[PDB]
């Protein structure tokens, strides 16, 4: 077998040209999806202290910023509405309002940038008073199938708005198949479904809850009855297997860097289009450190390259614009 | 053929007791290795700007703190000496000095806490004036085999100091074999070698450089590369490593998983200074809860590590003790 | 490859700290399920000569003992009723009596210890005059589908009583799917089904039959037309595959130590939550030897560690309390 | 259990943006190696009838063109000397001449473009009067081990000329090991060996023979054979190859795929002169669009090559630069 | 392991007899399928400049040429009609005309050469004014399921004409299963379906479009919304898996030589009858080079041997007659 | 998820043309090796009672028949000498006699038919007075390493006679390595070694013993054993075998399949004398049709053999020539 000194693995590392020739993975703009927090109103722009460099944008402002995103070649945006407090309810009806932020935003971006992919978020958590991803029963448990009925209405409203991709982020069992059935019935033949398949009950989501405004709603609440236990890996494969059987066109792991092993297993086992979410707390961690001068800016591309190496096709990342700028070089 | 609604994966999630029964991985104190930066003087600690909460410790201070580490059940420490500048050189001779910080610290700990594992760092980077992990040729290239010769002498001095484990962190080709041969030939039959097998040229290392007081793409691995890590580990195991390590850690969990799956050998991971600093800074800014520490360490276990070198070891152990 | 003396596998064994660092498996209280034999009546406690240290307990006494079990962190109990002789019948109707021991016990423990998992036993063998796990036809054969109908009524009665888990221990073909269908229809969405998937026709069950009082009923009778032939391993994988397809949330091998290879194959092949039953005769064997001074008490944890190493997530064991005490340490 | 119509594989195909997101492989300039035929004189180029658009270049001409190659980001060139007839012989001595074309070209390039990789060809076929890749016995059989001895001397001369990679294309058994040993023994520690591991006796080579100015079934592999290619690569890797190559290319993509999957090692492929000529002739006749060039090179990536030796390298790189 | 010089892999190569003994693959006439372009009319023969040596043939002329093809042992022909311009339409109705070229041709060859396999082409592209493989909606998108309805009518018309094999080359999702269902319903129990499973959106098809006369129709148009992205390999396995589930008797990769890795993966993964199409541009490339004297004629058999080695059972190739002649030797 | 009636496996069976297209394996003349029993005299043949239709042939008779074998395309013969009794001994010296039958036959064939492969039998069993495959100790045990020494000398004499392949049939441990080393050391670089790797102690051998004019459970394998065959082949390949063989054949097709799948190496199978006699006797009694011959040989191909040693080779080749 390979043995020193006949094999010296430093030889390929000796020069840039050979490191290039043997380099196993490369990040390109084709791998990047930009999540964006969308405000109601006009000429609104809000900094998020726990996500330095990220702004919530009203739709007019989103349209302006999207010019450069498109110019940079970023394939898709993932939209997250910042729902006004008074539009939150127990029944999460705003989720399917044709005049909801997500729906208005989608329509606006679809008209303005016909080639830009818009991935909407299918979940009730921006819409509930309690901040849970589904509807609660009288014991305070997030009901599975009752929640799916609302998610289905939501997803159809997104498809009606022109979204090319809906991304159910809710972790109810069976929701992919229910959404697929409804889209197919309704003639939304080519609306993709990007399932959040292995989405963990994680501490890395804090900043997002602040960004979208669910943090105050959820309070100290937890999602361990639906989001996955961080300890578990084999279980992720069963989650993905179900979602592919149910018709997902893409499957996602969330969070990201703390779960690269799950990305790798999922790509290896299913050989399907595999996505990963570099979550708010990941972005915040890195930004915090960069701004303190503790880590060089080169960590950005290293973090994103890791997702490629681990087997992701596409990466939802708040660093998408900076990454794409650096890639353009 | 598991399918909704016959299969509802939420059933097991419904209650704590069923989550606990099916829980696939559990971090324990047996998984933790505490890295520590060791100063030369007496009655001294220094704070590290880029590593909030971590202190460089003189040996007397190290012995005081190790009393609590041992009481918490932490199995081992990884020592990193902070070499005084005056002792740095081109030839890295201080690395094998019998009275160098690492050697002194090792002797003092082995005597006070005989059951505590001591993992020394076998590398020239704390000892070179230029801070590269090996000896430079006249073009500034880190010479492989000449570097090994120094590493070997270093490793022997650690064994003589009583280290139970030496950990070559240098990424020279072939060093694990060289060091093993030397140890065996010297009668240090039971000194373990914890190879840093897949160590990447990473931006996540900056804070550790500030900590120890110390451009490596010709020896450390390209972050893009995964298959190559398997070839690295294979060689190290062939060469006699008792344990193999991936570094950095979280940014490389896929590597951990592949390594464990491929070789079924004792597998370690280093949650490096950058990973610590990013997490602790976010926790301190109030952007992330403290629970992220155990989540990050659980990830290593899930990914297949047996042990984790982490600056959170004490905090984690305390939380486990609850 | 790895060769002596470059590789000396004693090096990691040289010290406790390194044995700890490399130790591949660890038993925790999270792995333990306590089976308990439950009597009718009040203030009843009965020693079982063939299970030294084990008592059958009336429900009041069970409630008292369960205080310490909970205090010790044991996640779940598995209940086995000791059915009064006169309540045994050909039709096993007591199996679904809402006032049966198992049902009363379940209700009592669910109220008193809301977080404690209760796993009920779905089988007709405590209820038949003949001691077989199903209903007999006129040739004395245990009818498959007729027995399932009774098992379904039983399982529903358990769910109605509040059990979080029902565990069909009967080995009829297809019963998992029938029970799942009935639970789903009835709205018992989150009642787990712990299938006894690979349950062998074993000699190690003797003491249990004495403990629950089926021994006198079964007499010299055998279960080779439904329980699996000890010789067979590949067949266990087909049993588990069916039960997972039919909706089991967990799958079990029984007995345990004499079948660790089956545990290993089952975990490796399916990557599903895998349980194992350290049966009465296993417990008795070990206790007998410990009390004779032939084996040290350390054999307890070694036996349980073996299940972890072989791939079990959870272990039904009469040693659960002692184990948990030792773990608490 | 993916099934229509829940699964419709056209959904991802519906839009450019989703095609791009799920696109499994992407050719980049980092994948390209440009082979070049090098003439002996000064201020000279020659057109090659069977390779439209490819020119033989004198070294001064090579240096001019390499300026654009380097600007386009092409990582490396593969040099093939066009040996003047007068310098051919039975003993192939010209192969290790310090002033042979390959050596001269290597020195000139290493000096002008220090970052550009130079891959020399280690083989006797440009040097033998008979054009076989090795030294003939009196029955016309290409002697294995006697040939190796010449190849070794050749390889050393290339290392001395500063080649970063030597590529034995000769298909003698055992040569990779012999050459590695020689390089190591001479102190050329970092010279890579790119073994032509699975090189077939193929009809696709004709045009290259016209290009260089140079019946091989006793050494080159039978096109029918696939398992045998794995045994070839295994030996080469054991023997110290840093990279392994399949040749020809497109007609052997299944070989590329198996090799990559089996060994997870740096894998290269040669789109040979015939493959080039067939494509360029069809493109010129107007029978195939220019887009076939990138399609053919994308295939190599999909099949698992890390790098591709291709006469289209410049054209491809230019198109990538868009 | 195997090491030089104990192992010298040249030894088996030393002599023809040992190369023969160890030769891993051999091409035979049993592997060859001859595609043929079929004209309307009588006594028509047309050379195709971009496919030197290939002629379009009216059916009388096809019948004459088929004598030698049969004499040579070629198992099957694949028919491609050259539809008259004026019979092209938006609705592609000519596709199912019982008096269409393909149908007439099939009937003629089935009567004359009862043992010769006839594989008809199921696709709408020879029949549409726009040259796309399906029916367009008002956005110019090739509608999936509406196109299948036409393909089904087409395939049934072929079966009625006596074709033993229909080969859907259209790349609509789900068409294999729809065609299979229709054939089964109609009593065409033994009509094979040779699915073009992994058919890529390739530049190598140019000459065929000229040969059949779709080139002028398609113009600069592309098929990237249905034909596969050349970059993608894992996706081919999902395409084949679906087609086998849907009832394909054979599966095909197209193009061929530029996709041999896909052939290999497909054979290895499914162990099913696997076919590959050496497309017009492949044939043209090689012929061009042979006629220029750049490549020896021996490249023909080398190219075809490659398909065998890569795992194909059968090869659609314009070189079939020459190959078969050489094989006859 | 293939299921009736969407999947009907009879569709492909419906017509000859589709059966031919999907047909997974095809016997060709390239797969056939003809074993032949060679007598010492001149102008002589002998019929073998237990092998109807097979004749022992003097060398002049062998040369006459080989003309048709060569015309039929049979690639190689396997020679088995029928040693005159007077030349048998305890020390098996006749095995390496330069004028022994095998050597004479080899020279005569190599000269007349230079393209025909000649596979000689390396074993002592035609040469020992007791008919065991090796040299006996005083307890009647077949000595392993002492036997090898004779086999080696035998093998060298065959190489000197011009055999292209030597086939050790002896089942001594380690002989393949010993023989390879000897051949290489003597300069017989290209002599192939076709190891009888998995050769079973079988009842199917009786007729061959009558044919050659020659209780083996201490060297030949137990018919019960399959995993053990993999270990046998692994060693032989490590030791330098160019080809590996299973013997007997049909009764061991599962072994062929495992061997091919595990090692992907050139794999051979011997349809032994018993297998021939059972088939030919049934064919002659009219109990089985002649078509069983091609069916039996097709089985070997399906099972994964590259080549088949069969007494039906001529008949098969003739049928193939149709
Ligand atoms: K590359
Ligand atoms: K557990
Ligand atoms: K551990
Ligand atoms: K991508
Ligand atoms: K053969
Ligand atoms: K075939
Ligand atoms: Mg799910
Ligand atoms: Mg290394
Ligand atoms: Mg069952
Ligand atoms: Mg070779
Ligand atoms: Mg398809
Ligand atoms: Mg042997
Ligand atoms: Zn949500
Ligand atoms: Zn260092
Ligand atoms: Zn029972
Ligand atoms: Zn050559
Ligand atoms: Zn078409
Ligand atoms: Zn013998």
């Amino acid at each position: 077998n390979r043995a020193y000194p006949y094999t010296r693995l430093r030889r390929n590392r000796r020069d840039d040209f050979s490191r290039r020739l043997v380099r196993e993975n490369v990040l390109t703009v084709d791998d990047l999806i930009l999540p964006v927090f969308v405000l109601d109103g006009v000429n609104q722009r809000e900094s998020i202290p726990s996500m330095p460099g990220v702004e919530r944008l009203s739709i007019d402002q989103l349209l302006i910023e999207a010019e450069e995103w498109v110019a940079l070649g970023i394939p898709a945006l993932a939209l997250f509405p910042v729902t006004p407090v008074e539009k939150k309810s127990l029944d999460a009806a705003e989720a399917y309002n044709p005049e909801g932020i997500a729906q208005r935003a989608t329509r606006a971006l679809r008209e303005r940038f016909p080639e830009l992919g818009i991935i909407t978020d299918v979940c009730l958590c921006p819409f509930t008073t309690h901040g849970q991803c589904g509807i609660l029963d009288d014991d305070g448990y997030v009901l599975n199938d009752v929640s799916i009925d609302v998610l289905v209405r939501q997803a159809l409203s997104h498809a009606e708005a022109g979204a090319q991709v809906v991304a159910p982020s809710d972790m109810m069992d069976g929701r992919i198949g229910a959404i697929r059935e409804a889209l197919e019935s309704a003639g939304h033949t080519n609306v993709r479904v990007m399932a959040y398949s292995a989405k963990y009950a994680s501490a890395y989501y804090g900043p997002f809850r602040d960004a979208v405004g669910s943090a105050s709603n959820l309070g100290k609440g937890n999602k361990a009855t639906y989001q996955m236990d961080p300890a578990n890996s084999d279980e992720a494969l069963h989650e993905v297997a179900a979602d592919l059987a149910e018709g997902a066109d893409m499957v996602m792991v969330k969070p990201g860097m703390p779960y690269l092993d799950i990305v790798r297993r999922v790509k290896d086992e299913f050989r399907a289009p595999t996505f990963v979410y570099q979550v708010s707390g990941e972005y915040a961690m890195h930004m915090g450190a960069i701004q303190n001068g503790w880590l060089a800016e080169s960590v950005i591309l290293e973090s994103l390259t890791a997702f490629k190496r681990a087997g992701a096709d596409g990466i939802l990342t708040y660093f998408a614009k900076q990454a794409a700028e650096q890639l353009r070089r």
